[PDB]
């Protein structure tokens, strides 16, 4: 742990935490506006993200991500002996750039964003990583317009044994085991891509946290998003498949997106 956070140490001296501007506060954890300092004295614009007062499991968080190196995973710039580092960006959440009913992204946008989490992911899926917590207010979206899947950890009504779980996002084996696979993250993805193509719409509205389990026992699925072409729905239901070995792999949802995206203007 220690040995890999001096491999990733950044000292005082290079970083300034703007106290007085705060980019959003929960109860565990606390996210700033700040300058980081290269050799060179170049200012770097970044975001600090604090705890408020379980500082190894804060410390753990930012260095799980230091193994991540992929365009669309959010990297860490370093931590802070203490503060975690992480590169600004502009547009915040994924699920807030969508809701913005000024923001007009096309249909193609929408589903350009939803291969950006997937190619991620496929990365994230290689290296024997499962996310739990995929969703689109968990997807970072910078100056560039890419797609950087990250996790607001400790600084994260979606939720509801200590645990605080996603039940919408979740799949059927995970609701009833709480044991979560890469397959678990595909169900997720499912729900990320329909909540892209409704603009960050909260899935199932009508129904209750607890009792989405016995809802989808039931048969049912979410239903098909006005903005959702055809196959792309038909991929939204193989993410949704009951047993998990029959769910698409993060590989195959790269494969057919890519093509469903190619067929727009
Ligand atoms: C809420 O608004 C913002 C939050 C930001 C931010 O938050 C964090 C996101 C993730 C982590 N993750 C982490 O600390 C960890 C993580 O992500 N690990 C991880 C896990 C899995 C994975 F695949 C990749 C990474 C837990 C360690 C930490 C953060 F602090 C980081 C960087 N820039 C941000 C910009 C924001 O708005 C910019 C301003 C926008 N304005 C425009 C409109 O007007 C008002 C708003
Ligand atoms: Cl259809």
């Amino acid at each position: 742990l220690v040995q890999a956070v001096q491999h990733v140490v950044i000292g005082p001296s290079s970083l300034i935490v703007h106290f007085n501007e705060v980019i959003g506060r929960g109860h565990f954890g606390c996210v700033y506006h700040g300058t980081l300092l290269d050799n060179d004295g170049k200012k770097i614009h970044c975001a600090v993200k604090s705890l408020n007062r379980e500082v190894s499991q804060f410390l753990t968080e930012g260095i799980i991500m230091k193994d991540f190196s992929h365009p669309n995973v959010l990297s860490l710039l370093g931590i802070c002996l203490p503060l975690v580092v992480l590169p600004y960006m502009k547009h915040g959440d994924l699920r807030n750039f969508i809701r913005n009913e000024t923001h007009n992204p096309t249909v193609k946008d929408l589903i350009g964003f939803g291969l950006q989490v997937a190619k991620g992911m496929k990365y994230l899926a290689s290296k024997k990583f499962v996310h739990r917590d995929l969703a689109a207010r968990n997807c970072m979206l910078d100056e560039k317009f890419t797609v950087k899947v990250a996790d607001f950890g400790l600084a994260r009504e979606y939720y509801s044994t200590g645990a605080k779980l996603p039940v919408k996002w979740m799949a059927l084996e995970s609701l009833q085991t709480q044991k979560f696979t890469t397959k678990s993250d595909v169900w997720s993805f499912g729900v990320l891509l329909w909540e892209l193509m409704t603009r960050g719409a909260p899935p199932y509205p009508d129904v209750n946290t607890f009792d989405i389990t016995v809802y989808l026992l039931q048969g049912r699925r979410l239903l098909q998003p006005e903005y959702c072409p055809d196959p792309l729905y038909e991929v939204m239901l193989k993410c949704w498949h009951p047993k998990a070995e029959m769910r698409p792999s993060f590989s195959e949802l790269v494969s057919r997106i890519s093509a469903i995206f190619s067929t727009f203007i």
